Parts: structure tokens; sequence; C-alpha cells
């Protein structure tokens, strides 16, 4: 699309997950978004994902953005892997 | 700061300028926001840019968002005069 990249970091600006949707959407989701910006030659790294999924991530889901700051060098996929443990014990 | 990088971002997606604020500040503030994030290996580009700009761009400043698409190719310098334009005549 014409308006690819820049829907795209409004969307990742403004996610928001709380436990509804299955992770399963939420994580292929923001995996899709990261990879188009970043095939359009918008390279969101693996901290500042993190940081934009942290925020927003709310519900019993809140606290994830506490402990990053113990979590240096987290990859996407290591939150999305706390984010799947904490939906199936739901 | 540890944090720059998605707070620069956030900053670009919840642009709302309406003539309140001097174009001076609203312009150097978006400038260095797509200069750092472009320093820091986020490279937003002048149609990209121009478009987030753009949205968000509500009041009497609205108009520019419908204009865009006969500007193709149109660099944040140049959105900017517009706005700058307008800002005078106020």
């Amino acid at each position: 699309s014409d308006t690819q990249e820049a829907n795209d970091i409004v969307t990742l600006v403004n996610l928001q997950y709380n436990g509804s949707t299955p992770a399963d959407a939420f994580e292929t989701k923001v995996t899709n978004i990261i990879d188009r910006l970043n095939n359009n030659g918008i390279h969101i790294n693996n901290k500042v994902a993190c940081q934009l999924i942290m925020r927003g991530l709310s519900g019993e889901y809140k606290f994830l953005r506490y402990t990053r700051h113990r979590h240096l060098n987290m990859t996407v996929a290591e939150l999305f892997l706390d984010i799947h443990a904490i939906y199936e014990e739901q």
C-alpha cells in the first residue's frame, strides 16, 4: 500500500493487549509489522520493539514492563514466550 | 536515554498540531525526532515522515492532508513551509 509504513508504525504504537485476543494472533500481528517495516527500510530492533510491545501491555501482563529493566538484550521472541506462557494459564 | 527511540516514535505518532504552538517549535521538534531516529538507525524517509506529520495535523491545517495527494516526493521542509505560511496568517 501507498500508506504502508505509516500505518504499521501507528499500529505498533497503539498496541493494547490485555488477555482477550489469543497470543497467536497478537504475536504474528506484531511479528508482521516489524517484518514489513524492516522490508521497507525501517528497522525496529529487538530493544526498541520490545519496549513498544510492553508499552500498552496491560492487565495481568502489565508488569512485564517492570522486569524488562533487568532483561537487557531481550528478544521479541523471548518476550512473547512470556506472554504465551501467561495466556496458557487463563 | 535507554528509552530514547521508543519515546521518539510515540511522540511522532501522537503529534497533534492545530495552531497554538509556534511553527518554529513544532518544526524543530519534529525535525529533531526524525534526525535522532535516523541517527539511531530508524530511517524515517521524507514520504513516510510527512505522512506521519500530516496525520494529526488538525484545525485549519487539516487541508494539507488533502493537497498531499498532488504533493508526491514532498520534503519535510516543504511541508513545514506550508505550515509556517498558514501560521503567519493567524
